[PDB]
């Protein structure tokens, strides 16, 4: 805008344009320092309103440190700037309204204050007289200081002449009263504004420390000081490496205000980039981009994506399927086609026999029905099934109860016709007693 | 030097020696703010030329914004005038000329240059009288505006009582014509000042997203391969940890305007440093050390190091 | 004697003043005229009114100097006390000041005579 | 506790015990204007907590 810094050597008459163009250059220099590293314009530092005045509708502000895109600093404790009170009786559309702070711009040929004139163009400067004390020990006198001509307007009005930045959102309540959402976020130069965001980001980290101490115990549950030769450790040593790094980085940022959001955005983009590899069907498209124009769902889906990643079981598993059929021949489904690799059967019940005579009192303790065309086991059985009562139970099977366990041997063809069917049934018609069934298929 | 602060005591008159001291102090305050994020002194925000006078050999600019290592900013859209047009006539038969911009050094006894009458000492601060007053309702009277004194030194610019910053590199074409060379750019306070680099870094990342895509359809399509211990799959699970990690940081930095390039360097170094000891038999010294005062023969051989690893 | 929903006592026996209403014939109607009492909003940084520094936000305190004596002794002197600022605006004008309280309702007679109607009810603290 | 009421005449000079007792006497008038808040002892009007620190077996309040 043709910034002309003057020079003084000797004999120059003083005149206001030497001073006005001088002070504008110091802003533009300080603007160019900030745009080296961050690549962000300005935003909102703090905006706190008065809640007690809402059901008697007015709107009063208390502190508005709002920072505008050109480089201007508005401060309310050190420059004495409050807008007049915004009315709400001009709106009866109770859906929702948005309140946005504004300021004019047009000073190309005089944007000034002339109270003896009216115009349909707004103006951004005003003049006030106070008595400011000299800082050398003397008496004060009267100077003429400037105050910005701030105002509060609504988003559904016309906002051509002004330079805007949104500060709050108003909703209407069940009793016909006004209240405020905690869900929105203004464009932040600091995390200290919008304390709802600091509420979620802290409880994210307390959620993160919960997951570590169980997994360190699960390392202590095998005491892996040696060769394990499984997938169960290689995901375990991996998942700690994603968690041990991010915690002493995300601590210091959420200890403090006054960071920019971009420093926090990179660590959340890096951590979710490292946990994404193994669980979700999502691509990297789920991790969203930074949109500091309006941060409408850049942080809430990013946090919602992180919580679904934090279940993350370690897959060397065995299927636990409940066998459901209305008749006495209970039955499940959904057999994995992977399970023709290493199939092994150690299916179980949970009964109420006081001794090991349930062997005999499981009367069909041979040839329970595998295929899709067995309806009852007492008439339709297989050929090549020996059901062994298991009283000495091998490991790797949790929740274990002895004197309830048995094995299921089959043919080479009988195992395939069951898996191509996917379903299988149970042998004794007394399954409606105090008996609860399970499924089991471990990898070989 | 010695830089002094004024004191605005009442009963202390007026000297124009004062206002020069205060105005050359917040400029020093700008560096101490800025030197919490800097290795090496500064460079070019933007530079654009007009090549129509090349067959009639002359070289002149259109748009130019450069910062200087003493806190001096040069703006030709807002603050300063264009440099005068250069003549290649004495160097009409050579091959390569490196062109730097120049401001003279400043001593603590002189000031501006009195009309070229004392041309033993190259001095800056040309004056100009322009009338701009319109922030109250009138425009009339006329003040003295400072303007910097820029040159363009071409083949024996090593004779400098001048601060220098390079802008362009001229090569002879086989039909004898001088032409602008699309090679390494003198150093940056952006990535907007290098349309070759913005073209080249897209070819890195767009190549990067497709190798991830091809790795993705290998393993997610098979539920057994999600946790297998095959000697290919263990490396392939590890290699997906590398690409999926450092991708969205780079997509942020490359869908972005101006930003100081060292922040880019700390993100390319990890992706280089991760992939390096995974698929080679070579030295770790393939990663080049950053040299900003040089004209950056680091940033193009870094990209050539990555592109061979990704395939 | 009123109180205000923020917790602010107003007596017009002690800490008192009120300017009168200039015109009523700015209205060509009777049934809309109802007089309310206003006391402007709290400004969290500024305060009283010692000058002609009229912003868009009015003040609500003043200064005043009268004579005060209560001590053990028989002499009085002059000390500066604090008094609130009231005025009587109308209902259909604006709400940048406070009102939130009616006090009357004026209807006119056919002889051009404003009268206070006997069926008005303010919001009540006492019978 | 012997809540004293201080005395300001023309020579009453300033001590910290002047003001502390005066602040205590007006707290004492807050009780004796309550003829129902003495009919039951003293209340609790808002108390809200956080449960996220329970896996750490920590605890911290929000509003009291």
């Amino acid at each position: 805008m043709k910034i002309y810094r003057p020079l003084w050597e000797d004999g120059a008459f003083l005149m206001p344009q030497q001073f006005q163009q001088q002070a504008a250059w110091d802003v533009h220099l300080a603007d160019s320092v900030a745009r080296m590293g961050l690549a962000h314009p300005w935003g909102v530092v703090a905006a706190e309103f008065d809640d007690s005045l809402l059901p008697l509708s007015r709107l009063n502000a208390t502190r508005l440190i709002v920072r505008f895109p050109d480089g201007t600093l508005i401060d309310t404790e050190r420059a004495d700037n409050l807008p007049p009170v915004c009315d709400l009786s001009t709106v009866s559309d109770r859906s929702l309204v948005d309140i946005v702070l504004a300021l004019p711009l047009l000073n190309a040929n005089g944007g000034n204050l002339d109270n003896g004139s009216e115009s349909e163009r707004p103006r951004r400067w005003k003049s006030e007289r106070v008595n400011v004390q000299e800082l050398a020990g003397h008496e004060q006198s009267e100077v003429a200081v400037l105050r910005h001509n701030l105002t509060l307007r609504m988003a559904h009005q016309e906002n051509a002449a002004w330079l805007t930045c949104p500060v709050t959102r108003l909703v209407r309540d069940a009793q016909g009263q006004w209240c405020r959402d905690p869900r929105f976020i203004p464009p932040l130069l600091t995390l200290s504004a919008s304390p709802s965001l600091m509420t979620e980001l802290l409880e994210l980290l307390h959620h993160l420390q919960a997951r570590r101490q169980r997994l360190m115990s699960m390392r202590r549950e095998n005491n892996a000081r040696l060769a394990d030769f499984a997938v169960a450790d290689v995901s375990l040593f991996w998942l700690l490496n994603a968690l041990n790094s991010a915690e002493p980085v995300l601590k210091e940022l959420l200890d403090m205000p006054y960071r920019h959001p971009e420093l926090l955005y990179r660590e959340l983009a890096r951590l979710a980039g490292s946990l994404l590899t193994f669980s979700l069907e999502h691509n990297v498209d789920a991790v969203p981009a930074y949109h500091h124009e309006t941060p409408e769902n850049v942080f809430p889906p990013l946090l919602s994506l992180l919580n679904r990643l934090l279940e993350a079981s370690l897959p060397s598993r065995v299927v636990f399927i409940e066998l459901k059929q209305k008749g006495v021949m209970w039955e499940g489904a959904l057999h994995d086609a992977r399970l023709r690799e290493g199939a092994d059967f150690w299916l179980s019940v949970r009964s109420s026999m006081p001794g090991h005579e349930l062997q005999t009192k499981f009367p069909q303790l041979c040839k329970a029905g595998s295929p899709d065309d067995v309806s009852e086991v007492v008439n339709v059985a297989l050929s090549g099934v020996i059901i062994r009562p298991v009283t000495h139970v091998p490991a790797a099977i949790p929740l274990r109860l002895e004197n309830q366990y048995f094995a299921l041997d089959l043919s080479t063809d009988a195992a395939r016709a069951m898996l191509d069917a996917g379903r299988c049934t149970f042998y004794t018609p007394a399954s409606l007693g105090d008996v609860k069934l399970e499924l089991f298929a471990v990898l070989r």
